[PDB]
């Protein structure tokens, strides 16, 4: 399993760590900070620029686009790291892909007007992430009847979506959105069921870190959430997770280490 | 389902326990170290002579053993698990409240069979012995062994806890190779008890030293927990404890309650 963009490939035989770069003097702290994540064994960069937290505000496409390219094109031209840019805004889409990225992994699935046709015309990979609602509703009274099926369906529907779109399966990556209208309960549903996403043949990529269902289950703030993190990542990754966004990539990495020891000495590498 | 029993107390093995490493007034902060892992979570604290230490008398060990066996079982509720193999300790450690004879060596020493099957306790054995065709077999092997040679002694099955031993003449591709297929091993219908904190097979791993190990050990517990692993041995139970509730989160919310 292998993906391809700007004119090299991402070998997903093994889990990835991508770090996380929040850019909501800005661009040397941004380089600095890719540039630490990258020693620490980061292989995607993921760079965004609106924050897609409960109740966020949306920004201008002046302000993303301020925030956002500069910090691609300068991560672009120093290092070899792939670049996952956070947008859902056609001309984020354009331009990002312009100056050297390779992944785009918005948390609206291209849901926003002209976002599909952009993405298709980046010729990138396209994470489809799974969201009830939006930002500002999303935590209100997020409800399931099968949390599973749910977002099973959803991926279903965004895949022909996409391939209509002129987008090729080849180039998607699935992210059941850990956190994106989901309370507690269903979360651990679908990090319990992980593996079963597998039936697809697509990347999965997660992101837990220092999110929620960890701070809720253990009743402490986002700064102490890093064993919970660890968990997370390894729960996900020991179910044949491809890519791990993550805070702390030191630790993570080191953590994915022990993960491929143990699925290479596995027979079927993987757990279910 | 699972459960233990000793000195009047049980152990529920419907989930995983976190075990905290006790390293032997001395006393004095014995205890308190008992008391910062029982407030971090931990259920069962070892106290023991790690492999390549020095061998010590009868009468060193229990006088260093006992009066900190006995000075937690008069203040804690905490099980208390013993790393011994002679049978003088093993008696005397149950006299004054331990709940679990680990013995690193199996109860190889003479006597130490006969001392442990008079205690009652529950009683883990251990693999220890790097070249083998296929190591999982022969912990197997020894596994089945072993447990004939308990019952033979009347100690029942219901008693028994298997360790694989993980970093006990065991290479790096052979420790990653019992934690890959640890979930085989409840075949026995036993509890499981690892112990990897800190081990060279993340060291080794890693290139990292003893105090730079905690994500890799985290790792390798989460991995044994997700396996249904009853009891992980550590030395950071804070953090140990945290992944922990993450593990049973996530199993609690399996149809299987376990993954393979
Ligand atoms: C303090 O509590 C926190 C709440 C939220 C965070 C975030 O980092 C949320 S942004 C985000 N999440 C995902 C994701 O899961 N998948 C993908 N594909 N993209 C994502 N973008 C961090 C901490
Ligand atoms: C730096 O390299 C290290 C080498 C060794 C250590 C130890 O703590 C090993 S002593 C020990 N292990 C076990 C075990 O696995 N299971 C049981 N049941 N009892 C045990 N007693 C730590 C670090």
């Amino acid at each position: 399993m292998k993906l391809f963009a700007q004119g090299t490939s991402l070998d997903l035989s093994h889990p990835h760590v991508m770090g996380i770069l929040n850019v909501t003097n800005s661009l040397i702290d941004a380089v600095k900070h890719a540039n630490l994540m990258i020693n620490a064994g980061a292989t995607i960069i993921d760079v965004g620029g609106e924050s897609t937290r409960p109740g966020a505000a949306e920004v201008s496409v002046e302000e993303e686009l301020q925030r956002v390219i500069p910090v691609v094109e300068a991560i672009a031209q120093r290092f070899e790291v792939w670049i996952s840019v956070d947008t859902s805004k056609p001309e984020v889409i354009r331009e990002s892909a312009k100056v050297g990225a390779h992944i785009i992994n918005d948390i609206r699935s291209l849901s926003e007007p002209g976002a599909l046709e952009a993405a298709a015309e980046t010729g990138l990979p396209v994470c489809l992430m799974h969201m009830q609602g939006n930002p500002k509703t999303m935590q209100e009274a997020p409800k399931y009847d099968d949390v599973f099926a749910e977002v099973n369906r959803y991926f279903i529907e965004q895949i022909a979506r996409c391939e209509q779109a002129g987008i090729a399966k080849e180039k998607l990556l699935l992210d059941p959105g850990f956190g994106f209208g989901k309370n507690l309960s269903h979360n651990y549903s679908l990090l319990a069921r992980l593996a079963e996403f597998h039936h697809f043949n697509l990347p999965l990529l997660v992101g837990m870190s220092r999110k929620s269902m960890i701070g809720q289950l253990l009743n402490v703030g986002p700064s102490e959430r890093l064993s919970g993190s660890l968990a997370c990542a390894v729960i996900a990754a020991m179910q044949g997770a491809h890519i791990i966004r993550v805070h702390d990539v030191k630790e993570t990495v080191e953590a994915m280490r022990v993960v491929e020891a143990t699925l290479s000495a596995k027979e079927n590498k993987r757990y279910e």
